Parts: structure tokens; sequence; C-alpha cells
DNA sequence: TGGCATAGATATCGCACGTCTATTATCCTCAGCGCAATCAGCTGTGACTACCT
């Protein structure tokens, strides 16, 4: 209701930043699994 | 005594819920072309002077 752009481009950053933590995670869990 | 229903006990297969790397045709950059007011040289014209009569 304030800025919608802002608020689109905070949601644009926060799926960025969920899509590269959540293949980080997926990746630190093959290594680990690897390891084992 | 004996035939077998009726539910206790148990997995069992199907429907549904998570990730993952690619059964195949993009996004900016430099060199190559183009267009419109000066400016200068080729060519035309007048001023000055040579030669035949």
């Amino acid at each position: 209701i304030e800025t919608p752009e802002q608020a689109k481009t905070r949601e644009r950053s926060e799926k960025i930043k969920l899509e590269f933590e959540t293949y980080l995670r997926r990746a630190m869990k093959r290594f680990n699994k690897g390891v084992h």
C-alpha cells in the first residue's frame, strides 16, 4: 500500500536469496552424504 | 465333539509430498556502411597584352 515497487524488489531479493541458500543447502547435503 | 464366522493384529500398495540437473536455438560490442552545411578546386568569364595586316 506504500511504494509497491519497493515491496516487489524486496520480494525478488528474498526469492533470489532463498534460491541461492536452498541450492547451497542441497550442495552441502550432497557433500556430507558423499563424505559419509 | 467340530464347521467357521468375526474381529485382533500387520503389514502393503497406492496417492500424495520434498528435491535436481538438464532429448535441446540469448544479450551487449565494435567494425562496416549510410546522411547534411563548409570549403576548396575545376571550369567559365572578363581584364590586360601579343601578333598579322
